């Protein structure tokens, strides 16, 4: 359903992310999606739609179900990206960082200062 800044800091720790990127994921899943796993973005001015917690694009990491063409780089399908369990798209969102950076995300504009210490989620 929807995640808190702590419930998802926790889960993403959980699955590996270290502690000193929490803030920074948090702030951009909160600009994102509100922290929403189900949502799909309105389209995009190329026509292309984001999937998930991370607002994921269709066009470059998962591909849509309808086959349209699609980099797919983390070879996912994008519904894979809507699940109730997060994995999918933090490995997916990693992926998109380790690749691209946090300017990957249009949002980072907003996360890429101070952000409030992670350290009361834990």
């Amino acid at each position: 359903k929807t995640f808190t800044r702590c419930s998802l800091a926790r889960e993403m720790y959980a699955l590996g992310v270290p502690k000193s990127e929490l803030p920074q994921w948090t702030c951009i899943a909160e600009h994102e999606s509100s922290y929403r796993t189900n949502v799909v973005g309105p389209t995009n001015s190329n026509g292309s739609n984001d999937y998930g917690i991370f607002q994921i694009n269709n066009y470059y990491w998962c591909q849509p179900s309808n086959g349209r063409f699609s980099y797919n780089e983390c070879h996912l399908s994008c519904d894979a990206l809507l699940t109730d369990n997060i994995s999918n798209s933090v490995t997916c969102a990693r992926k998109i960082k380790s690749q691209q950076g946090w300017t990957a995300w249009s949002t980072w504009k907003y996360c890429s200062g101070s952000l409030p210490s992670i350290n009361d989620c834990f």
